[PDB]
């Protein structure tokens, strides 16, 4: 068949996400600087652009063109062997996002990286993988994404699903979905 | 759907083999141990078990009953990041394999590791994937992987598939393949 989207979910899971999402607020409170910041959402924001492609760097990038996001630094690793075969370190990136005049919030973000395999599937093998049938695998990769996380009772509450086109301004965008997270002041 | 095994072959191949398996005998050759060394088969071999299972330490594992298998180093680590998100670092286990009384073999040996997601899905979500769905993935991972490798010039002659059943010797397989391989004395 040619429905990569489905394996690449599933072992997006449990490759990573299956034992990153539930240690990750455990493992920001690792560090006292990230202790002490407020308005510091502790989802993990996983971002899915429609064209399966991004900037190496989020700062400054293409989408971030008001240049309001910022690397504030890494999660502690977290250190995983995958079947002894060979050894894995997990950690994530924080960023400061400009909020005018106010406190700039902290959050994690990071791209779907399973969206690479397409991506480079679409590029170096178009017969296997056109444009548009890339185009429409991104829809599935999402849907399925979401049925497994939404499956996992452990992994309620630790990750927020991003989609957008390249043209949205990331910064806006996670502004409004940083804002709308539960977490309160002191939280 | 539920044909998980298509997305596990491509993203083996586009986020590890592909870029792995044209460079694995100069990485190899980095090291003098290994330049000096004859009856060592440069491809990588990798193993896929029927029951997409295997003990961490291949050395002295139920799949070496004869403990015939012995860990002899790594390769030369290969440093790659993944579109900007994350870092990575690639090595390969070398393995001696006795023959005998005559001069053992080196060769590259290592699971294919997509094969932990297709068993991790079998016990976490067994109504997603039954044990004998698990089955009928593997030979499907195998047939899909064999066309994407077949598909690439550069990976050409750099790698072999091994197929066995768990109740099998993989000393005495192996053995089999080593001798079977074109590398020749001095080659
Ligand atoms: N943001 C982020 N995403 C992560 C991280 N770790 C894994 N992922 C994502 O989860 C995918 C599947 O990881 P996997 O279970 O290890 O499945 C791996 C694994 O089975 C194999 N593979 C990758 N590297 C190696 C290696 O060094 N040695 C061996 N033997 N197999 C490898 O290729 C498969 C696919 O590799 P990927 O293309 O990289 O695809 C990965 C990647 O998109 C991380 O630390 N941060």
């Amino acid at each position: 068949g040619s429905n990569v989207a489905d394996g690449l979910a599933w072992s997006y899971y449990f490759g990573y996400l299956k034992f990153v999402l539930p240690e990750l607020e455990k493992q920001i409170e690792k560090t006292s600087k990230f202790r002490s910041k407020e308005k510091f959402v502790k989802k993990m924001f996983i971002l899915i652009p429609s064209n399966c492609f991004w900037d190496d760097k989020i700062p400054g990038s293409d989408y971030d063109p008001q240049n309001r996001i910022t690397f504030e630094g890494n999660t502690e690793p977290l250190e995983k062997t995958r079947g002894g075969v060979f050894l894995r370190h997990y950690k994530h990136s924080v960023y400061e996002i400009k909020d005018g005049e106010n406190e700039p919030w902290f959050c994690i973000m990071e791209y779907a990286t399973p969206l690479l395999t397409l991506y480079d599937m679409s590029v170096a093998q178009p017969g296997e993988l056109s444009r548009e049938e890339r185009d429409a695998q991104v829809v599935v990769f999402l849907r399925k994404l979401q049925d497994i996380l939404e499956g996992d009772r452990a992994c309620q509450g630790k990750y927020e699903l991003v989609t957008f086109s390249p043209d949205r301004d990331l910064a806006d965008v996670m502004l409004r979905k940083l804002k709308d997270s539960e977490l309160e002041i002191g939280g």
